[PDB]
């Protein structure tokens, strides 16, 4: 067990949560351009 | 302390996390649809 | 730096993680009836 | 390898996803009163 490859797995994990954050940003901004242009 | 435990526990708290997301995804493409069909 | 100290500070912070994202559930859930009775 | 550092990087990671989920809140409140001016 090298903490240092436990630290790089975490770090990993994290950037994928933000991205998955980051793509639930864009399905929003998508609903309010939808919104937008027909209200 | 069994470091490798801990490394278990936290990509299951991950793991946990990412599907809450996809939940909330999920309900984002529902909240779409109504909003898509009734406009 | 205890290892068993660590590992309770990072629960804690996915646990407030968590409730976060709960709480986004529930203002998008709210949306939802909004446009619901409305539309 | 600093256990501390480690502990310091987690939360900092840990903080920045809180930011970005508080950032995706205030989208959808600024959805919400698109819709509730408008509807
Ligand atoms: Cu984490």
């Amino acid at each position: 067990m090298i903490l240092y490859d436990l630290q790089q797995n975490l770090s990993s994990s994290h950037r994928a949560l933000e991205k998955q954050i980051d793509t639930l940003a864009g399905k929003l901004d998508a609903l309010t351009e939808l919104l937008s242009t027909a209200l």
